This record gives C-alpha cells, sequence and structure tokens, in this order.
C-alpha cells in the first residue's frame, strides 16, 4: 500500500512470574493464563473444579520480554513507531532502558514514537504487568465503601476501578479469570515523512441519485522540514474505480488535518441481512511525496441508519430506520467468545457470523460487560449485513466518576469511536447495561449512606449523561447514543413498558409463564432470556460421568446462577414431564428453552409496529457452562438457535392460541408485498390420519414489513378435547400457482398433556468425508427430535423438529472430522422416550 515497512513483534517472547527469575517461552498476542497452561503450570481452567485452583494467578505480577534486530537502514527511516493494539492492563513498557509508557486501559491502543530510543543491532523490550488486584487494593481501601458489583466474584469489588473487561472478574454465566498480557498485536512501523493517524469517511448525504462524502484525514508528519504532498482518495467497487479526487498540500511538522470531498453518483446501497446485498466500496487514501509514503483504506457501506426514539400515543418509540424504511430488528446479545480473548481465532469469528446469518438475524448487541470487539468482528458484521448496537464497557453497577477515572474513559471512548466509526454495520452507541435500572430498582439505597448514594447518582450523570454523549456528538455525530439499556422501562412496572426498550426479565427472574410474552409487550425487546444446560458432549468436556447430576459439585461449578437449576425444573414441570435421567433432563431442557423463547420471538414480531425488535439474551458462551445461550462454547446449536432461525424467517405463519381460540397471523419482513396467496391448514392425528377436511383461505395479501391476522376460529365445535391431545395442525402458505413459501405446525395442548404414541425413529445414512446424509422415518409423530452426535461443532441442516407421521425427512450433518469408513454415531431422542 505504501513505502512503510511493518515488523510484527509476535515471536521470541518469554514470560516470568515476577520475582522468580525463571523465564519460559510465551505466545503473543496471548494471556498469562494461556502461557501457564501451555507449560502445564495451570490445570485446564474449564475442567471440573479447577476454577478455585487457578485464582492465585491474579495476585502475582507478570513480566514479558522480547528482543529484535534493527538494521542501519531501518534506523535511517524518518520515523519508527511501536504500536500496542492492546495491553491488559496496568503495563509498564521498557525499551532499551527507557520507560515508554505506563498503560492503564485494556480498551486503548497506544502508538509510541521510538526511533530515538532504538539501537542498531539488538533491542530489548520488557513489559511489566502489575496485578490488577494488587494495583487497586489501596484504591479500594481509600474508597470507604464497596461498589455493588455482584458479578465481580470476590469480597472486594475491584473491577469498577479498572478499565478492564468486566466479565473477566466473573459473571452469572462466567468463570473468574482475571488475566493479563499483550492481548492484541504489537507492531513496529518504519516509515518516511508521515503516517495517516486516522482516516474517517464521513457521509454528508445519501439519495438514490448521489452519495456525498467527506474524507477526513489526520496526518502526523515526523520530519522538521515542510513537505509538499498530494493527498489522493480512490473509491472503487469490486476493483473498478468509481471516482478519484486529489488535493495539494504542504505538510507541516506534527498534526495535519486534511479534508477531501468525494461523490458517488447512483450509489449502490448497503442493505441489512434479509433486504438485499451488504455492498461495500473500497475507499483508499494515499499521501504522495514526489513515493506513496502513507496509505490507509476502509470498506464503506453507503446507507442511512436512523434510530427513531420519539414520544408517541403509546409512550416513546424505539426502532431502527434503515435506508428510509423501518426495519424490525431480529437478533441477540453477544458476550465474549472466551475467558481468554486472544484464544478466539479468525475461524471462530467467521463461524459465529455464519450462525447469526443462518438464523436470519439482522442485528447484534455487543453487551457492555465484554470488550469493544476486534476489527474482524465489525468487518464480518459489515459483509454479512448485521447491524451492530455497541455498548460502552460499563455493566450492572455504578462506577467511579473522579477526574482520573473519567480521563481513562475519555481515552477509550475517543479511541474506540475513531476505530469503529467507518463500519457500515455500526448502528448506535449505548452508555451502559442496566446501570440506571440498578440505581433505581436494585435496592442500593439500603446499602449505602444517603451521601454516598447521592454521590453515585451525580457520578452516573457525569459519565453517562455528559462525558459519553459529548464524545459521541464530537466524533460520531450522526450516530445515535442512549445513556443506558433499558433507558426507562422496568420489567416489574407495566406503566413503563410503552417507553423505549425493555429487558423483560419477568420471564426467568419473575417466574412468569412464557405465555406472558403474548401480553407483556415492549416497544423494542433489548433483552429477554431463559437458561439451558448444554448438550451432553459439552457437559462431557468438563465433567466425568460420576459428575453427571444437576447438583454435583462439578455441575455446580458450571452453574453461576444460584437460582437457575430450580427455575429450569419449575418451568419444565409446567409444560413437560420431568425425565428421571440426567441425560433426558438435559435434552428436554434444550427443548424447553427453544419452545418458550421462540414463543416470545413470535409475539414480538406479531405485535409490530407497537414492538419493533427483539434481541434475546444471549447468543453465545465464553466457556462450557449452563447459560441463556443459543449456541454453546463449542459452537453446537441448542434447540433455541434452530427455533430462532424459524421464528426469524423473512415470511412466517404464526398460529397463536389463547382463550380456547386460534388465530393465524402472516408476518413478513420482505420489502415486497405478496399477492393472491392461499393459507392451507389441516388437522392430522399422531398416526398420520387427516381429521375432517383441509381448510383453505384464498385471496390473501401479505404486505411488506407487516404482521396481519388472516384467520380466526374457536376450538369448541371444531375439535374435541380428545382431538386436542391427539392431533396437530399443519399450516402451509402458497402463491397463486400452488408453490409453498412457508410452513408451520401447531399443537393445541402442552407437550405433557399430549397423548404421544411410543415410536421408533429409523434412519438410513450415506456417509462420505466431511458429510453424512440421513433419511429419518417414523410411522407416528416423534415430538421435538434431537439427532445427537459425539462430534464437537458438527452442523445440521435441521435439528430439534417434530418428525411428522409417515413423512420422510432428510438431514445433512457436516464436520471436517467426518471420515468415510468411520460410521458417525447417531442417537435420536424424542419426547415420548423420556418417560414410561
Ligand atoms: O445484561 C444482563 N442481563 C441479565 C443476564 C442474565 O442474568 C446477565 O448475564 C446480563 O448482565
Ligand atoms: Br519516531
Ligand atoms: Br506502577
Ligand atoms: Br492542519
Ligand atoms: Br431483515
Ligand atoms: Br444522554
Ligand atoms: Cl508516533
Ligand atoms: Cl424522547
Ligand atoms: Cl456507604
Ligand atoms: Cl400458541
Ligand atoms: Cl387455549
Ligand atoms: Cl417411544
Amino acid at each position: 500500500n505504501d513505502t512503510s515497512e511493518v515488523m510484527l513483534l509476535d515471536t521470541g517472547w518469554e514470560f516470568s512470574q515476577s520475582g522468580t527469575e525463571k523465564w519460559m517461552p510465551a505466545t503473543v498476542p496471548g494471556t498469562v493464563h494461556q502461557d501457564l497452561i501451555s507449560h502445564e503450570l495451570l490445570p485446564n481452567p474449564f475442567y471440573g473444579m479447577n476454577e478455585k485452583k487457578i485464582q492465585w494467578v491474579e495476585n502475582e505480577d507478570w513480566e514479558y520480554r522480547t528482543s529484535f534486530i534493527v538494521s542501519e537502514e531501518q534506523l535511517n527511516r524518518d520515523g519508527i513507531q511501536l504500536i500496542f493494539e492492546g495491553l491488559d492492563t496496568y503495563a509498564d513498557v521498557y525499551l532499551n532502558g527507557s520507560l515508554l509508557l505506563k498503560a492503564d486501559n485494556m480498551f486503548v491502543g497506544y502508538t509510541l514514537p521510538v526511533k530515538s530510543v532504538l539501537r542498531k543491532g539488538e533491542n530489548h523490550l520488557y513489559i511489566y504487568f502489575h496485578s490488577p488486584i494488587r494495583q487497586t487494593l489501596p484504591q479500594y481501601a481509600s474508597n470507604g465503601f464497596n461498589y455493588p458489583a455482584d458479578n465481580d466474584h470476590h469480597e472486594k469489588h475491584l473491577s469498577v476501578f479498572s478499565r478492564k473487561a468486566p466479565y473477566s472478574y466473573g459473571w452469572d454465566w462466567g468463570i473468574r479469570m482475571v488475566t493479563s498480557g499483550v492481548w492484541r498485536p504489537v507492531t513496529l512501523r518504519f516509515y518516511d515523512i508521515a503516517t495517516i493517524s486516522d482516516y474517517y469517511v464521513r457521509q454528508l448525504s445519501l439519495t438514490d441519485e448521489n452519495a456525498r462524502l467527506s474524507n477526513e484525514l489526520i496526518v502526523n508528519q515526523i520530519v522538521p522540514q515542510k513537505i509538499p504532498a498530494e493527498v489522493r482518495v480512490n473509491v472503487s467497487l469490486n476493483g473498478t474505480t468509481v471516482t478519484e479526487v486529489k488535493q495539494q498540500v504542504t505538510l507541516q511538522p506534527g498534526i495535519n488535518h486534511i479534508t477531501l470531498p468525494a461523490e458517488v453518483t447512483n450509489p449502490v446501497r448497503w442493505m441489512p441481512n434479509g433486504w438485499g446485498t451488504p455492498t461495500l466500496y473500497d475507499f483508499s487514501a494515499q499521501i504522495a511525496c514526489g513515493r506513496i509514503v502513507a496509505e490507509q483504506s476502509h470498506r464503506i457501506g453507503l446507507r442511512t441508519i436512523r434510530v427513531v426514539n420519539e414520544k408517541d400515543k403509546d409512550g416513546e418509540s424505539f426502532y431502527f430506520e434503515v435506508n428510509g424504511i423501518p426495519m424490525f430488528a431480529k437478533g441477540a446479545n453477544y458476550i465474549p467468545q472466551d475467558a481468554l480473548l486472544p484464544n478466539v481465532t479468525t475461524e471462530r469469528y467467521q463461524t459465529l457470523f455464519r450462525d447469526m446469518k443462518e438464523a436470519n438475524m439482522n442485528m447484534v448487541r455487543i453487551w457492555g460487560g465484554g470488550t469493544y470487539e476486534n476489527n474482524l468482528f465489525y468487518d464480518l458484521a459489515d459483509e454479512n449485513g448485521i447491524l451492530v448496537w455497541q455498548d460502552f464497557m460499563f455493566a450492572c453497577t455504578p462506577y467511579p466518576s473522579d477526574p482520573t477515572f473519567l480521563k481513562r474513559v475519555e481515552a477509550e471512548a475517543v479511541y474506540n469511536i475513531r476505530r469503529l466509526r467507518n463500519h457500515a454495520s455500526l448502528a448506535m452507541w449505548c452508555g451502559n447495561n442496566e446501570i440506571l435500572e440498578a440505581l433505581k430498582y436494585w435496592g442500593f439505597e439500603k446499602k449505602f449512606t444517603p451521601e454516598v448514594y447521592q454521590g453515585l447518582m451525580h457520578g452516573y450523570d457525569k459519565l453517562f449523561r455528559e462525558l459519553l454523549p459529548s464524545t459521541v456528538k464530537e466524533f460520531d455525530s450522526d450516530r445515535f447514543y442512549v445513556h443506558s439499556s433499558p433507558y426507562l422501562a422496568n420489567w416489574g412496572r407495566p406503566e413503563s413498558w410503552g417507553t423505549g426498550d425493555s429487558h423483560n426479565w419477568g420471564v426467568w427472574y419473575g417466574k412468569k409463564p412464557f405465555e406472558s410474552l403474548d401480553t407483556d409487550l415492549p416497544r423494542f425487546m433489548s433483552e429477554f432470556g431463559f437458561q439451558s444446560f448444554p448438550e451432553m458432549k459439552t457437559i462431557a468436556a468438563f465433567a466425568a460421568p460420576e459428575d453427571y447430576q444437576i447438583e454435583s459439585e462439578v455441575m455446580n461449578a458450571h452453574q453461576k446462577s444460584s437460582i437457575g437449576n430450580s427455575l429450569i425444573r419449575t418451568y419444565m414441570e409446567r409444560d413437560y414431564i420431568i425425565p428421571e435421567s440426567f441425560e433426558d433432563f438435559v435434552y428436554v431442557g434444550l427443548v424447553l428453552q427453544g419452545q418458550g423463547m421462540r414463543h416470545g420471538l413470535e409475539a414480538h414480531r406479531r405485535n409490530r409496529p407497537y414492538c419493533m425488535g427483539t434481541l434475546y439474551w444471549q447468543l453465545n458462551d465464553s466457556w462450557p457452562v449452563v447459560s441463556w445461550s443459543s449456541i454453546d462454547y463449542y459452537g453446537n446449536w441448542k434447540a433455541l438457535h434452530y427455533q430462532a432461525k424459524r421464528a426469524f424467517a423473512p415470511v412466517l405463519i404464526n398460529p397463536i392460541q389463547q382463550n380456547d381460540s386460534l388465530s393465524v397471523y402472516l408476518i413478513s419482513d420482505r420489502l415486497d408485498t405478496m399477492e393472491q396467496m392461499t393459507l392451507e391448514m389441516k388437522v392430522v392425528d399422531f398416526d398420520g390420519k387427516t381429521l375432517g377436511k383441509k381448510i383453505q383461505v384464498h385471496s390473501l395479501e401479505v404486505p411488506a414489513n407487516t404482521s396481519k391476522c388472516v384467520y380466526r376460529a374457536k376450538l369448541d365445535g371444531w375439535l374435541t378435547p380428545e382431538d386436542c391431545r391427539r392431533s396437530f395442525l399443519k399450516l402451509i402458505l402458497k402463491d397463486k400457482s400452488g408453490h409453498q413459501v412457508a410452513e408451520s405446525v401447531h399443537f393445541f395442548r402442552k407437550t405433557k398433556d399430549l397423548q404421544l404414541p411410543p415410536t421408533s425413529v429409523s434412519y438410513q445414512m450415506k456417509q462420505t468425508d466431511g458429510k453424512c446424509e440421513l433419511t429419518l422415518f417414523s410411522s407416528m409423530l416423534a415430538k421435538d427430535i434431537f439427532i445427537e452426535t459425539p462430534l464437537q461443532g458438527a452442523r445440521y441442516s435441521d435439528n430439534f423438529f417434530d418428525l411428522l407421521p409417515g413423512e420422510r425427512k432428510k438431514v445433512i450433518i457436516t464436520s471436517p472430522r467426518i471420515k468415510k469408513g468411520e460410521e458417525l454415531p447417531v442417537n435420536i431422542k424424542h419426547i415420548r422416550e423420556t418417560y414410561k
């Protein structure tokens, strides 16, 4: 791209527990815990009872060192920068006897001019990582109260003093692994004249006819003379130039601000997943001096995103308008993919986005107890058409608000805003998760003096109502900011539900039935959720067979919700027969979470436009654990993820039964209206015999972006109470010429009340490298079938579905570990098998 040379400092590192003088090979980027694990100096932290056994690490200081060679020629370049994309967290950086930096914020990248400190030949880099526990003990002692951060799993809630990923201190689905290290890459750049410090592509306006952009460059010139230069911006699409602009300047020593307008006529818009292609242009900025001394590019999506948050007849709306069209949000809350962040590989990020795209999602919330994610995450969101709701990294406790603390926060806000603001995917900023809710409703006023409580309330405003919104206004002026989620609505207070976004924890924490999701509607659901144990192959990863009990010491290790096991059983009993065996209980628990949650996803879509989105808690897991996730740590889809896919389908037939009556809604997130449609239904018993006749509803239209009721019928006079326990309703939607565009099945009774027949699911299999193809058959209904295989992360065309009587079903399973001539073990489970 330019004349600079980059040296990756990613080999030859060593580490030491401070004070031991013993050094061993390390892997950078990485973590202290991983380095110890790689030397068998820690047990597998995710196995068994090992959490307590690895806590000692957090009390030690840890040192890292590397050496590297610099040549006479490199030392003669105009400038040389050492760049740390991430240091976790209190890190003193020494090079060649100079203290370069005292780092104090995990979320900040540092760029350090070092030419004057480098030497020809060998150069020595040492980094000292202070324990973030020891570092903040004096700070806590001076504070005179303990912040109410219940998720910080220690007597002393030290997390709040450090700009370090909150979840690292523990969470209610998380292991405590308060780690340290060089967590993102370290690079040396040797260059001439200048670097581009920042390149911002600011969209001024966008119409079907024209996109107007402002290319804003910050150029840091390292030489003392004045340097004539030409700044060039090339805009290309698929390798073909669309427009090119240039500007003559004379670069002054230090910072230069350069602005170049560019326009794209008849722009091809970036669309979100479901509404078209996520088209990305390539914008390249170069600085040319007589040689291209500096270049930087971004992929750019041309679209408008407006968050509409306005007083209205129902309270206060909260929805996303994309390219001028209101878009119903369908997605999930994302947490960190690992207890050890550098262990998350490119392939894991790619697979997680494939999981979101395949489940018909169009939005992800990067929840405030994790990290501002790596550039790759947002690059994947851009190319998959997934909108990103970005929390700042504050969650579930008030935080300090003293000048030094706020200076750290300002540093991370500026850094990460400039880092992320060029992504098409980035849709909004949110100051924190649940802090105002906590301050108002979680009973802190009983835990603190009135004076300390007042201090907390004032401190909330300084950070979330002043500093963060001001920073967004300055650096990302056309993106929405809200101070907290949920900003006003509280789940126990019905009068607040028509006001902005909800975290409806009435289900789960409030013990409310899943049916409450049909009546208790938000303007936008930013969280709701339900736990499940992950499937047996995941349990087997952390537990020996002796430990396969809900309440074994090892299982309780991997359940961080102290009320979770009791809630799961309570809810299961409402709808299912509780199985006697642990393995069957796990299977039904997956079914339960899937069925209950999808009932909610369907209510939210059905109630558009009153409700304009749903983001369930939670997408994913950081380690093998019992949690609210739809995908376990090993990437296995739980039932919930298949159910989410189905409930988020662009066109959905939603039968909803209440008060002994059935309505059927047709729900569409398509941009086009469907005309002359037929809804066809029929009642089929569990033996496959049709009851009565086919019901047909002709001449239906399904307008773009609407939910509409097309059919209502009382059950009384149609089906006997006996019919209701022994049959299901099949529903199909077809176009004028008879082609199927959607299908659904409906049960008229709770599963535990169904008279399911004993039945065998037989299968045929054709296995080749990487692939099994199964054909399943049962002469009778098999309810909520789970096709279980021992291969971690195996992918299925479908799973957790009802196998209908006499209706053959093909299922493809893929995994790089499937070998032709090593038959894939397959175990098919279904509800009736779970009891006698
Ligand atoms: O934002 C949140 N809401 C509820 C989750 C489960 O208790 C919790 O893990 C998360 O902090
Ligand atoms: Br320099
Ligand atoms: Br220090
Ligand atoms: Br300037
Ligand atoms: Br969509
Ligand atoms: Br605000
Ligand atoms: Cl610099
Ligand atoms: Cl408002
Ligand atoms: Cl107090
Ligand atoms: Cl229903
Ligand atoms: Cl009913
Ligand atoms: Cl059976």
